[PDB]
């Protein structure tokens, strides 16, 4: 692909957070802590699952931005509007506002509903995501290997402000502690 010009320096939003998420000093690195990390409430942190919005907000424009994915067995990644439901379970489709790819137990899909099988023959350790407002776009890059395409979301209604989004997984197997990272430009 040639979407690198309109890379965009994300940093991770500390209110939206999960409050088991240790977020690093710049802002540019999450991971799953093993315990509550002492941090008061609020209606803004996502209460069930292990997930937090970076603090950029987009309402045009082509975006562009890298996550490091090293030896995670399990998270999500894309985009998401600004309201999504914070509390309580919900599934991450384009009808619940969410523009998202997952790793799950070996598997990678789209969050689609329902989700869609993913076809990846050398598993990324960096993820491209790639953002076209005014197309209704958003795709995803597989940096590992030579920027190949994971998949496209078209036809997308975003209908509000869009915020990078973010899970780092659970950690039930002590296989998944590792980190998500923001990758320098
Ligand atoms: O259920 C858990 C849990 C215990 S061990 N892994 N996580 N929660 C609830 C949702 O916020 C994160 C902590
Ligand atoms: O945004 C939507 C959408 C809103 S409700 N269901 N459809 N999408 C996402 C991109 O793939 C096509 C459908």
């Amino acid at each position: 692909h040639h979407h690198h010009h309109h890379m965009v320096h994300i940093t991770l939003d500390r209110n939206t957070a999960n409050s088991w998420l240790i977020i690093s000093k710049d802002r540019r690195q999450v991971r799953m802590g093993d315990t509550h990390q002492n941090v008061s409430d609020n209606k803004e942190r996502f209460s069930n699952y292990p997930m937090v919005l970076g603090a950029q907000r987009f309402s045009s424009g082509k975006m562009y931005w890298e996550v490091d994915v090293t030896q995670k067995e399990a998270w999500d990644l894309g985009v998401c509007r600004d309201s999504v439901q914070r509390k309580g379970q919900f599934s991450l489709s384009p009808e619940n506002g969410f523009w998202t790819i997952w790793l799950w137990q070996d598997s990678y899909e789209a969050g689609t509903s329902p989700q869609t099988t993913l076809h990846i023959q050398v598993p990324p350790c960096q993820i491209g995501i790639f953002v076209d407002y005014e197309a209704g776009v958003v795709s995803f890059y597989n940096i590992t290997d030579h920027g190949s395409l994971i998949y496209t979301f078209s036809e997308c209604v975003f209908a509000g402000p869009l915020r990078p989004f973010f899970n780092v997984g659970f950690n039930y197997s002590g296989g998944n502690a590792a980190p998500l990272k923001l990758c320098p430009l």
